[PDB]
């Protein structure tokens, strides 16, 4: 464990939990798949361009300044933790900023993105060339996973500048599902109705912790690693059908997950576990408001002044798109954001891919229906 790369993805991952519980109290019935360290790299990217209150509102939210001596370096050794070959699973992570062509950029704005995080030039004016040029390389950025980030109406002539990330994982088990255990089971739905769905079935040495809730409900915590020891997947579900899945999302945070992980120990059971392939995309704003970014989303009002005294520009859109598949051999999963300038779990259930030493959240979701 390194202390640099450890700090900065524990504010990164708190940050995008934060996240998460703002987008799952808007859907709070609905499959989401999120990804914290993805929202996390595009507006530590973000803090860099914004300036005055518009800056210092991301900066409190995220819970450090991107400028700040030894930060940038724990954001680029991190991405190279998370990358290093000893994973055994791959990870890739890119980030980058397009910006108009002939936009007159502050002196020192590209020699210092350098340093810390080159800007890629687009001209906007031509939009859907322009568009393409970006969903193109998202796609290759997420090996084919997310192909069109960016839909019609996301950019157009009077487009700017556009920060992404996209990150890719994969992805497999230390101990695969047998296909033949694969079976049909209910599952059981928030609304109490059952649907049948597809479930692996597999018995070994899980790490486990029993959790409770303020309110005295009882979930099990399940750790499921993949092969290379670093990453794995955390699984939470209520012990009773009945209770609500909010009860864990709204109290959930980095270090409650680290808390868990803390507690675990190896115990022989039976794991019935669906498989699921889900895909969210969700509008940035309001969860990012709700967290006191309000000053960005404003005409006139947003401080870009530490990219551009040229003109006034403000956000557009934040959005972030998410693809998950969880099957017998593992997990592959990819997230593209975007700033426009015996245990058997037959209930909704919660899902965390985690980088142990780091603590680094890559991915995470609720499942309520598979």
């Amino acid at each position: 464990v390194h202390h640099p790369p450890s700090y900065v993805a524990h504010l990164a991952s708190d940050f995008g939990v934060r996240v998460f519980q703002q987008v799952a109290q808007a859907s709070k019935d609905r499959n989401v798949v999120f990804s914290p360290y993805g929202v996390a790299s595009v507006l530590a990217m973000l803090q860099l361009t914004t300036g005055g209150e518009t800056q210092q509102q991301i900066q409190a939210a995220m819970g450090f300044k991107i400028d700040d001596k030894g930060m940038a370096p724990a954001l680029r050794h991190l991405y190279k933790e998370l990358m290093g070959p000893w994973n055994k699973d791959e990870i890739s992570t890119t980030d980058a900023i397009f910006v108009q062509r002939d936009l007159k950029l502050v002196q020192g704005f590209m020699p210092h993105f350098f340093r810390l995080f080159t800007v890629k030039q687009v001209d906007f004016s031509e939009v859907e060339r322009a568009r393409f040029i970006i969903n193109d390389w998202v796609k290759t950025h997420t090996k084919g996973m997310i192909s069109h980030l960016l839909g019609t109406g996301a950019v157009d002539q009077l487009t700017r500048l556009v920060l992404v990330n996209a990150l890719y994982f994969n992805g497999q088990w230390k101990t695969p599902f047998p296909d033949s255990s694969t079976h049909r089971r209910l599952f059981h739905k928030s609304d109490g109705s059952t649907v049948s769905v597809p479930m692996m079935a597999q018995t070994n040495k899980f790490n486990y912790t029993e959790f409770t809730t303020p309110d005295g409900h009882y979930y099990d915590i399940l750790e499921l690693p993949y092969h290379g020891d670093t990453l794995s997947m955390f699984i939470a579900a209520p012990y009773e059908k009945e209770v609500p899945l909010s009860a864990l999302t709204n109290i959930l945070s980095a270090q409650l997950i680290s808390h868990w992980k803390g507690n675990m120990t190896r115990l022989p059971r039976l794991l019935v576990l669906p498989k699921f392939s889900l895909e969210t995309e969700v509008d940035l704003r309001k969860p990012l408001e709700n967290l006191g970014m309000t000053d960005m989303f404003r005409p006139f009002q947003a401080d870009f002044t530490s990219l551009s005294d040229q003109e006034p520009l403000h956000v557009a859109l934040a959005l972030q798109k998410v693809k998950i598949e969880v099957n017998e051999s593992g997990t592959v999963a990819s997230s593209s954001t975007a700033v426009i300038v015996e245990i058997i779990i037959d209930r909704p259930f919660l899902f965390v891919v985690r980088h142990n030493p780091t603590g680094t959240v890559l991915f995470m979701g609720q499942v309520m229906e598979p």
